[PDB]
């Protein structure tokens, strides 16, 4: 679809068999959401944004529908206070910002 | 234009008689620059991201030009590791999302 930006741009993903909604947020790099149960191995990573750093568990090749779109790629769990569909999965479901 | 996000999204703006690049922000309520001077009253704030929060000077109507279009509104001064425009600047020239 096309979002306007009237308001945040928050749309409804599933990741690892559970239902969220994220906001669709072209100023972050990476995927990030608290409070999701991810399978298997990850990495600790310390991550940047307003307000200082953010420690996470890093998870690759994890399988995630966005607003019905599929895509595959690392997602990050930790703190963050709204859950972010960064760049990395942005691209992969042909994601542009137009003016 | 349109804009893919392959890269950063980072455009060149025009704010308070100075230059200064800024990332096309979609999940960003306001509009942060660090290290630009602008004139007359402002009000402190704390404001929330991942990591915590940050202290800024609040300016209210201030005149912006984004990739050649032209805006006005409240600009935040402050420690962000990037400018970014947020969505109450984007609204003004037009900007929406799209895949
Ligand atoms: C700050 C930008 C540049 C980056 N952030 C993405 C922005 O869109 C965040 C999303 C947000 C919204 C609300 C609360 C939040 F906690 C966070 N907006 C944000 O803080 O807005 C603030 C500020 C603007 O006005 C209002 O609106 C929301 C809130 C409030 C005050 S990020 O979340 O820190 C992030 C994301 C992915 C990522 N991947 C990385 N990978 C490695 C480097 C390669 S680093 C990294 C860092």
């Amino acid at each position: 679809p096309q979002i306007t930006l009237w308001q945040r741009p928050i749309v409804t993903i599933k990741v690892g068999g559970q239902l969220r909604e994220a906001l669709i947020d072209t100023g972050a790099d990476d995927t990030i959401f608290e409070e999701i149960n991810l399978p298997g191995r990850w990495k600790p990573k310390l991550i940047g944004g307003i307000g200082g750093f953010m420690k996470v568990r890093q998870y690759d090749q994890i399988p995630i529908e966005i607003c019905g779109h599929q895509a595959i790629g690392t997602v990050l769990v930790g703190p963050t206070p709204i859950n972010v569909i960064g760049r990395n999965m942005l691209t992969q479901i042909g994601c542009t910002l137009n003016f």
